[PDB]
């Protein structure tokens, strides 16, 4: 019996940007009023991750990292109402508490509860559910899965089909459902349409996934790594380029294939410099371009204006816009109804304990997703 | 009668940067086939006809400005059927040519054959119609309406009620419709929301408007400009701020005052700065903010893609969205019928040759829309 005790378990703790993670045994205390105790089942390796190592997304370390994932409830704290134990469930990076303005707005997703805006890395009462050798951990943007256990405040979990498949519905808790939503719900691409997805990773591929649902009648792919454009095309692209093959710069070149610029334009990649081509790609008078990529902190853009005069719409989103508690259950439904398919983003699987060599497959451009199994 | 003939008449050239127009008499070319020569009534002062004084809007020079109009056709060229000599006509500075991919989307209206992206400062054909001193000069967006006399293409005209007060409805041709469409068109501004403006202008009056006919619950006008507040009220705004009054940036004020920031938010002054204050003024997860404000050409600004990773939106529109020939004639009619005023956008009348003192009038604050009568 494990409820209402401290479990000792493993985890993957980073204790300083740009280090390996390390494995090692971490104490997950029980669940406080209104949070919920898992035991993961399966965790994906995000770009986001990653971005914390490198210093691209700041959040304070030392940190159990891990966002996209699946488990089963352990234990519940008092006052939980919304799942129980053994239930499958997904943690959510972004909250949805129902009843701030934004959980309350028919659009908005990026419920104030987060702790993306201004990481504070713990649970919603300020405090740490984790320590390891005697030092507090920080949670990672209220879930923390890489570990076998985590502690979630309930806004930050929704209960799935009990016979969900976890090691594939793990990546509806990020990658899967960005990319889709992105498309489907934040750009609202049209039948008919042109589309340029910029970075054909996981996300990259799921915002080809959400266009080709929508009908678009060309979706250009663009990668500086080839060795991506083969799984781009068997989801949905409909071309690929590499700008490193081109004299010109890649605005001007799909500005050119487009015959006056895309319908539609995302950036999934990261970089302010693609930021910026992926909007000036978009045709002047009527394009849109969705930023989803997570840019270096604290580095500012540089722009024209005049790209938006014309007639531009540029925006961004979190979690592809999805209302996170309610939608993540629908997405899993989804899934089993055969209605999009995520074995594509599946490249790698590996026990969790192969955590450093999952990131060094992403690193060198091998992977999409690797999924770890615990 | 003068078909076919040169027309000797008076115009306001623009021969330097920076100095008074010079009123004096230039030849205008009879119309070529699908050309309308029209005889001016009516002409507002828009700060963009300022902005080519000032080097701000980059244009070839020497020109005859002035896009803000109403006049009669006096001629017509070969194969003109949608205006006859004597109709009422507004000059569109964006054309409407029914064929390119912009004029056939249903959202888009910066025409492809537009004057404005890459100024040449002709007719379509490349010619000009003008010469002054026995030198050729050249045209402002197709319409160049700073003259007793002007030849305008086709698809840059509308033919207007017959009834239409020419001294009124001239603002159709630039800041009533771009202001108001902003808000109604491009924004899409709700019911019940919470807007705010920044500039207290012709164009701002005209986005307040909008916001209030669009059922908007708060308006809040900001402007440097105190003495601008009074009208912004009268005309819709339910509160106003000045930023040189706070201690505080004005993004901060603004989204307190809407606890947590506004629904839409509109640039209507041409400030970077401004720019990125108004985008960063509106919520963070749902906001939409427009760029309406025409900066220094070829400058570029500096913001955090975070801004729009959240979830904004961030647009700019020409002429308010509106297909220029198509809607300008709806927008008469509508003003015939009373649905929207003009009235509090004229401040001062003048004859044309005091367009020197109605500039004056705009630079020293003093003014919403001096009207010139030939
Ligand atoms: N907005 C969100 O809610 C959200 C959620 C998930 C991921 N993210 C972000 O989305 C991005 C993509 O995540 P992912 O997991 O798919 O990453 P990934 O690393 O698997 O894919 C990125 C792709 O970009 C390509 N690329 C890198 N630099 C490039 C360049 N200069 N030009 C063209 N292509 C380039 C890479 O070769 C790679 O294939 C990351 O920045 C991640 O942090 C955002
Ligand atoms: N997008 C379009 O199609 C379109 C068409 C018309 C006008 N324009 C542009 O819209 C803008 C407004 O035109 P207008 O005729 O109303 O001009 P205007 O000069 O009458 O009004 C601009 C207002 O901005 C205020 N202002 C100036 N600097 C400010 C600052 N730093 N902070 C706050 N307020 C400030 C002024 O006091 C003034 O009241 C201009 O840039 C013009 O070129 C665009
Ligand atoms: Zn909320
Ligand atoms: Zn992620
Ligand atoms: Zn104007
Ligand atoms: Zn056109």
């Amino acid at each position: 019996s494990t409820a209402g005790k401290v479990i000792k378990c493993k985890a993957a703790v980073l204790w300083e940007e740009k280090k390996p993670f390390s494995i090692e045994e971490v104490e997950v205390a029980p669940p406080k009023a209104h949070e919920v105790r898992i035991k993961m089942v399966a965790t994906g390796i995000c770009r986001s991750d990653d971005h914390v190592v490198s210093g691209t997304l700041v959040t304070p370390l030392p940190v159990i990292a891990g966002h996209e994932a699946a488990g089963i409830v352990e234990s519940i704290g008092e006052g939980v109402t919304t799942v129980r134990p053994g239930d499958k469930v997904i943690p959510l990076f972004t909250p949805q508490c129902g009843k701030c303005r934004v959980c309350k707005h028919p659009e908005g997703n990026f419920c104030l509860k987060n702790d993306l805006s201004m990481p504070r890395g713990t649970m919603q009462d300020g405090t740490s559910r984790f320590t390891c050798r005697g030092k507090p951990i920080h949670h990672f943007l209220g879930t923390s899965t890489f570990s076998q256990y985590t502690v979630v405040d309930e806004i930050s979990v929704a209960k799935i089909d009990a016979a969900s498949p976890l090691e594939k519905v793990c990546l509806i808790g990020c990658g899967f459902s960005t990319g889709y939503g992105s498309a489907v719900k934040v750009a609202k691409v049209t039948q008919g349409s042109t589309c340029a997805v910029f970075g054909l990773g996981g996300v990259g591929l799921s915002v080809i996934m959400g266009c080709k649902a929508a009908g678009a009648a060309r979706i250009i792919g663009v990668d500086i790594n080839k060795d991506k454009f083969a799984k781009a095309k068997e989801v949905g692209a409909t071309e690929c380029v590499n700008p490193q093959d081109y004299k010109k710069p890649i605005q001007e070149v799909l500005t050119e294939m487009s015959n006056g610029g895309v319908d539609f334009s995302f950036e999934v990649i990261g970089r302010l410099d693609t930021m910026v081509t992926a909007l000036s790609c978009c045709q002047e008078a009527y394009g849109v371009s969705v930023i989803v990529g997570v840019p270096p902190d604290s580095q500012n853009l540089s722009m024209n204006p005049m790209l938006l005069l014309s007639g531009r719409t540029w925006k961004g989103a979190i979690f592809g816009g999805f209302k996170s508690k309610d939608s993540v259950p629908k997405l899993v439904a989804d899934f089993m109804a055969k209605k999009f398919a995520l074995d594509p983003l599946i490249t790698h699987v590996l026990p969790f304990e192969k955590i450093n060599e999952g990131f060094d497959l992403l690193r060198s451009g091998e992977s999409i997703r690797t999924i770890l199994t615990f």
